[PDB]
């Protein structure tokens, strides 16, 4: 062990075709709601499968606390680490100490590592789909989530980069990546998540081009140990 | 300035429509023909700016000693020091005198690795097209070059990573990224390239699929210090 503590913000996601919440990102915060970088900037080598395990279990117990009853979104740290059975127990554990079905909890792989050799995040993925649990693509379109990702193995979901959201109902290139992804995603039977979604203009135009699931500041920011609301502009019309 | 020396080799780019060469691809090698990793191995912080500076010359003035008249391509390194624009007359001055049109050599941009600025590769792709050069983006679909790169910068061609295309006339999901990547670049006006073509299955597929432009072991392996001919299978039907 226990070198720092920190806790946990969440932010919906909003399933804008039924206008009800599919689940909600668990994302890390200092005590003061200190910023998630602030906390992670502490993790080192050495504490990475402590401060993996910790956020694990502390967004599963908050959740719980707070009543969640759709899905929880869980960033699955970059770091490639091995035996990937080993400390999915204490995964495993949490959600049943809060009676949480592995079912409604979805681990999002962000892949963004030192090295862009690991594919092998693909033995995680496989391993966590064999034991019940959904699996995202993380920020697809920046970084290295890239397609060649999608090439080797298939998420349930895969979450467009907010930096391909952006503005996305005026720039004609953007709109074609979009409408050339989505029918990529939708020939691999896998579902899109726009992320990062700000203004009404982007919120309309990707629920057109046949976007459901959605998450950003537009629909509720994160909220600090508690389950925010969706803005009524947008539940109501 | 020259802490040691290296040269160059040649592989052929095919377009495969209107089966003439498109051009050769410049790839480091040692005197004795040693790899471009071992060459770019002794590359540090120093000798980054010089090395960058050789390889442009060596590889136009290889080029025009061997007789080429076709399109010269060449890697922009990464960390290429990022602050290109008075930089690049050692590479006009290189194109005057060994009398090689500047709008016959492409640049080929593989990433972006200066994430901290945004524009920064696009900073340059943007000033060398301003001088009339060709660019790519090489390596799509693998490692941190991807969509993110062509949502705010489109280069004349965009050569797809062999790993997106090995065995592709087998493999189902790379068949449909392909088909959809290739309209978003038909959307896009960029004409696509595959890239490490080792086999006639994968030829014919990519072919089918309207790609004209291709390179790989299956035309011509990288010739040291020449320009090698085209496989006459390919171009005997
Ligand atoms: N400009 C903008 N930003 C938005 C919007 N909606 C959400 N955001 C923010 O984007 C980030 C998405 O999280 P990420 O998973 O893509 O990066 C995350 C994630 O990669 C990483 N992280 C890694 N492991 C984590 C972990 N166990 N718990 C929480 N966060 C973790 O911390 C990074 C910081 O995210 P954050 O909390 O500051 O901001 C959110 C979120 O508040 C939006 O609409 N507009
Ligand atoms: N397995 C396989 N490999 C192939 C095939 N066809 C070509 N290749 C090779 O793939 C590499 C494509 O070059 P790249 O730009 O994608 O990576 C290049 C490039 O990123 C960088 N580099 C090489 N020459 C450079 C140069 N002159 N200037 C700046 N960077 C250079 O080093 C990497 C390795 O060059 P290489 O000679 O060993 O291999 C080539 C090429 O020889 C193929 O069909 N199968
Ligand atoms: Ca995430
Ligand atoms: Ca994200
Ligand atoms: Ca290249
Ligand atoms: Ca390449």
């Amino acid at each position: 062990s226990l070198d720092f503590d920190f806790t946990m913000a969440f932010q919906p996601i909003v399933n804008c075709r039924t206008k009800e919440i599919f689940g909600y990102e668990a994302l890390v915060r200092g005590l003061n709601n200190e910023s998630a970088y602030s906390v992670i900037s502490r993790v080192n080598e050495d504490n990475r499968y402590l401060f993996d395990q910790m956020c694990r279990v502390k967004a599963i117990a908050l959740a719980a606390k707070l009543g969640l009853t759709s899905k929880l979104s869980i960033n699955f740290l970059p770091n490639a680490i091995y035996v990937p059975e080993r400390c999915i127990r204490t995964t495993l554990e949490a959600a049943k100490r809060y009676q949480f079905p592995i079912e409604n909890i979805m681990f999002e792989f962000t892949e963004a590592e030192r090295v862009e050799d690991v594919n092998h995040i693909k033995r995680i993925v496989e391993y966590y789909k064999s034991l019940g649990f959904q699996t995202a693509i993380d920020d697809f379109g920046s970084g290295y989530s890239g397609l060649n990702l999608l090439a080797d193995f298939q998420t349930n979901i895969v979450k467009v980069d907010m930096g391909l959201i952006r503005n996305i109902h005026a720039d004609q290139v953007r709109q074609s990546i979009m409408k050339n992804c989505l029918k990529l995603f939708s020939d691999l039977n896998i579902q899109p998540l726009a992320e990062g979604v700000e203004s009404h203009a982007e919120f309309a135009w990707l629920k057109a081009a046949g976007v459901e699931l959605m998450q950003g500041y537009y629909f509720a920011k994160p909220g600090f140990e508690s389950l925010p609301s969706v803005n009524p502009e947008f539940s109501e019309a």
